[PDB]
């Protein structure tokens, strides 16, 4: 036909049976002079035609009444019967063109759209929406205001009411195929994104498995534009990584799918430097493990399988690729400084130094400032930021021995001082490792 969205929705249609079940009496409401029979004839008689007429000059007054009114539930009603239409097998196909002719008619519904009550909101939306992804009916100016409507926003985070938030993102999602709003969207993910994720830990751990999907969905979609894929994943990192742990934990197929998928999208040939990504993947997210075991099992799904067999190359190849310093960035990039082998590894420090001599060490600088943080930065000594530290004192005795000249950097920054107080600590391993870390510079502060 000329697309009828959601058409399958069963919480959608639920919804919608919730509305058509409080019944108006026109007429009265006609007569007792709170609309014009105009209108309200004009309802009365569509109310009919659908529960039991083409579509031109019965809109019109609707919208009018819509516009023109003081009865929200009346505006329901409407708002409903305009959907009705929308979906209606018979009509729904004129009822567009309406709009397809009178593109401002959309732009006037429009404003009487997306108001009240949760479900005149809903409706409303998915009316409006239903024609703003049509045929030729594109505008993002209206896209681009929905998408700063609040009411609907607000419906749409409010994950509490499945129900509608589900449908709300379906909305959104469906838009997203737009290609041309595609950037409209993105370009506000800061409002639907949040959600996205939150709606993907509780999942992490059917209706509440169409949310997962539609919402991947709706971010796999987006996501197909190497920048849009760019930002998510530095921008919404942890989850990005955590696509893994319901990609895991996940069934049935759809959802995994979308989650390989995206993830892929995100170390597509054509994210700028997916590098990084399958980096972080491998090392910060474990992809690699995680990924083996999935691509060795049921997929009654081919591609899916084939999808993972894919992901399951990249990681691989980029692994063997990787150099123990490699890991080093991760945890100095990533804020975790650990204890593994290449920090008490001469020989992981006897070939790295140079890379933390770089552009004026920034490395070094980075590792610096982080060890600065730790210290004011919430000033605690619990285990974790007790140990960073160390860690820090550790490595950058390291670098401190092996390039003296790295002393004033230290002294410029300030931590070179920093430590020496560190000596005043609580926690041996601290004020030692800083001693350790000092003894070394004292040795290298003269002649």
């Amino acid at each position: 036909g000329a697309t009828k969205i959601l058409m399958d929705s069963t919480h959608f249609n639920e919804i919608r049976s919730i509305i058509r079940s409080r019944s108006v009496a026109w007429d009265a409401l006609a007569r007792s002079e709170e609309l014009s029979e105009i209108d309200a004839s004009t309802a009365k008689a569509l109310e009919s035609i659908l529960v039991k007429k083409v579509n031109g000059k019965t809109l019109i007054p609707l919208i009018h009444l819509l516009s023109t009114s003081d009865n929200e539930d009346c505006k329901k009603s409407v708002q409903n019967l305009i959907a009705e239409l929308l979906s209606s097998d018979k009509y729904g196909d004129d009822t567009v063109k309406f709009f397809q002719e009178d593109p401002k008619q959309l732009e006037q519904l429009f404003d009487v759209s997306l108001k009240g009550d949760f479900q005149t909101v809903l409706i409303s939306g998915f009316n409006v929406v239903s024609l703003l992804v049509q045929n030729g009916l594109h505008n993002v100016k209206l896209v681009e205001k929905l998408l700063k409507n609040n009411n609907l926003i607000n419906i749409l985070q409010n994950i509490e009411q499945m129900d509608t938030c589900y449908v709300c993102i379906r909305l959104l999602q469906e838009l997203a195929v737009i290609p041309e709003y595609r950037d409209v969207i993105w370009l506000h993910e800061k409002k639907f994104m949040p959600t996205l994720f939150k709606i993907l830990q509780r999942a992490t751990d059917h209706l509440g498995i169409q949310l997962q999907y539609h919402s991947l969905l709706l971010i796999w979609l987006l996501t197909f534009n190497p920048v849009f894929a760019n930002e998510l994943v530095q921008k919404y990192l942890s989850d990005f990584l955590d696509l893994l742990k319901l990609v895991k934990i996940t069934i049935k197929e759809k959802v995994s799918r979308l989650c390989i998928s995206i993830i892929l999208q995100c170390c597509s040939t054509r994210v700028k430097q997916h590098k990084k990504v399958i980096k972080q993947l491998l090392l910060l997210g474990n992809a690699l493990p995680t990924v083996q075991s999935l691509s060795e099992r049921k997929y009654s799904d081919e591609e899916l399988r084939q999808d993972i067999s894919n992901l399951k190359e990249i990681l691989e190849n980029e692994y063997q690729e990787l150099t123990s310093f490699d890991e080093y960035v991760a945890e100095l990039d990533s804020k975790l400084l650990c204890w593994s082998p290449p920090h008490v590894d001469n020989g992981f420090w006897s070939d790295n130094i140079d890379e933390f001599k770089k552009d004026n060490y920034k490395i070094f600088r980075q590792l610096i400032e982080l060890l600065q943080a730790k210290v004011r930065n919430g000033d605690v000594n619990a285990k974790q930021e007790k140990i960073i530290i160390q860690v820090a004192l550790n490595d950058i005795t390291h670098v401190v021995e092996l390039l003296p000249e790295s002393i004033d950097v230290l002294d410029k920054t300030g931590g070179k001082a920093d430590i020496m107080e560190l000596l005043n600590h609580s926690d041996s391993r601290v004020k030692y490792e800083a001693l350790k870390a000092t003894q070394a510079i004292i040795g290298y502060t003269f002649k």
